[PDB]
């Protein structure tokens, strides 16, 4: 019945790297408050329904945030998207772990602002605004690990 | 500041590029404990690097790693993982304030205390650093072919 509304949020798709899970905006429905990082409570309920499965998968998680809200144009020298893509992710991540997500299962949280973003500023730039939970590999794993250790 | 920052300032070269940390101290932290606001000396460095690195053509990843909160808990609330993203995006705001062009930044991490480099021992001063990572060409569009389906 509400699966035609969770249908145009969630977008799982397989990935080289492992099962990538976006929650996407539209256009009349935000999964946060243009400019904040606090969930919407649409938002809180995917989240918390998604999060029982995910502690099934003996796999770990990397969460990116991707925003449109602040300008880039800025010159970004104060709070921007840099800021707010992260602040999502970990507001996201947070949820997650409500839900019944293992938090060990945490292995990298990014900001990824608007350098990712697939639409210009118009009627169809919601779809700039997403969380995107990846779901690892144990190679994507071991690479991002090996990596990381590198930064 | 001939001794001033190089028990603080640490540069090394890995397969994806130039690596730039900044690691705290026993006795001198770059971020107080628990904040993500930049101490007075950390604010120097980033500023004293950043016009630097604006002339290296290429772009940089921001990373942070930080163990004042404990992960044995539930992570529940505000934890290392909104305090590394934090003190990764301070730095950032303190670099481009440095004179550095905020469309060299790349990407923004946080990292927890994952990658973890002592226990809480004596010296655990180790597990408190920002890391700057300058991109060559390969790991640049490596890191953007990653991102771009994640």
């Amino acid at each position: 019945p509400k699966l035609r509304a969770l249908r145009p949020h969630l977008k799982i798709d397989l990935v080289q790297e492992g099962l990538r899970i976006q929650i996407i905006d539209s256009q009349n429905r935000p999964m946060f408050k243009t400019g904040s990082a606090e969930v919407e409570p649409y938002m809180r309920d995917i989240l918390r329904a998604i999060a029982p499965v995910l502690n099934g998968i003996p796999n770990r998680i990397s969460l990116a945030g991707h925003t449109d809200d602040f300008p880039y144009a800025n010159g970004e020298k104060g709070y921007s998207n840099w800021e707010l893509s992260a602040d999502r992710a970990n507001a996201s991540r947070r949820e997650l772990v409500a839900g019944g997500l293992d938090n060990g299962k945490v292995l990298r949280v990014v900001g990824m602002a608007a350098t990712m973003r697939l639409s210009d500023r118009g009627p169809d730039d919601a779809i700039n605004r997403r969380i995107s939970l990846l779901v690892l590999n144990k190679q994507a794993e071991q690479a991002i690990l090996h990596h990381h250790h590198h930064h």
